[PDB]
């Protein structure tokens, strides 16, 4: 896994966040790769590098492949390359705007089947939103950013107290006590799934964090977005059950999905 800095041409900047930059750039010469590096000082270099770990551990078509590391400052994870980017700012593209209902729904499908591997395994990924799903150059998806990811051997995680999570794509149980479960991700999907219709427009539109969760309180749950089939909207109004229990399985949201757009 582990392979010389020397091998690696970094060549254009994709994005900088708070934990280091993504990079587009050449392996060995021939093969086009993404390169994150870490900030001196943002996390451990192993806090960073336990993402790569985990992308040891699961592997799968519909996630993206861990490739190799860089151990010594500043630290690299390099990896498979996704041509098109993040699916939020991909959908808002000239390409992205044009996608059909048809073509959407076989994205929402593509993402379900990744997180059904995921569930499978015995992980969470605790951060599941369009911005962390990446689109390849013939417009695949897949999951990626896994650095809150977990293994749950106890069929849920319980977050470190102080944790901030983002709360409009994040299940009220996890928000409220802190635990997470497979359950708590199909949460996050079903606001994902808002995410792809509006073309990556913002979960709740107009309002406030504590707003969302007072009406979530009350019993609601997102309007329906603009433009949203209905067959779609209760799909995504069964990830947002009251009792996480009786949220489907992503199996049960792929099979679904694939149906939907196999009906356009
Ligand atoms: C050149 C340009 C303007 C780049 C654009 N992408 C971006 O701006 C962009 C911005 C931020 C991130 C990424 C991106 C692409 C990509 N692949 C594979 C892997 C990663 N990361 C990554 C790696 C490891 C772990 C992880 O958890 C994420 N990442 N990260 C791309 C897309 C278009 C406009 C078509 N093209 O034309
Ligand atoms: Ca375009």
């Amino acid at each position: 896994w582990e392979v010389p800095r020397e091998t690696l041409k970094l060549v254009e900047r994709l994005g900088a966040g708070q934990f280091g930059e993504v990079w587009m750039g050449y392996y060995n010469g021939h093969t086009k790769v993404a390169v994150k590096s870490l900030k001196q000082g943002s996390m451990s270099p192993d806090a960073f590098l336990a993402e790569a770990n985990l992308m040891k551990q699961l592997q799968h078509q519909r996630l993206v492949r861990l490739y190799a590391v860089v151990t010594q400052e500043p630290i690299y994870i390099i990896t498979e390359y996704m041509e098109n980017g993040s699916l939020v700012d991909f959908l808002k593209t000239p390409s992205g705007i044009k996608l059909t209902i048809n073509k959407l729904l076989d994205m929402a499908a593509q993402i379900a089947e990744g997180m059904a591997f995921i569930e499978e395994r015995n992980y969470i990924h605790r951060d599941l939103r369009a911005a962390n799903i990446l689109v390849s150059d013939t417009l695949s998806c897949k999951i990626a950013d896994f650095g809150l990811a977990r293994l749950i051997e106890d069929n849920e995680y319980t977050a470190r107290e102080g944790a901030k999570f983002p709360i409009k794509w994040t299940a009220p149980e996890a928000i409220n006590y802190g635990t997470f479960t497979i359950k708590s991700d199909v949460w996050s999907f079903g606001i994902l799934l808002t995410e792809i219709v509006t073309h990556g427009r913002i979960p709740y539109p107009g309002m406030t964090n504590p707003e969302v969760i007072q009406n979530l309180e009350r019993g609601y749950r997102m309007v329906r977005p603009d433009n949203c089939p209905e067959e779609l909207y209760q799909l995504m109004r069964l990830c947002w059950k009251e009792r996480p229990e009786d949220r489907p399985t992503f199996d049960y949201l792929r099979s679904v999905l694939e149906d939907f757009f196999t009906a356009t």
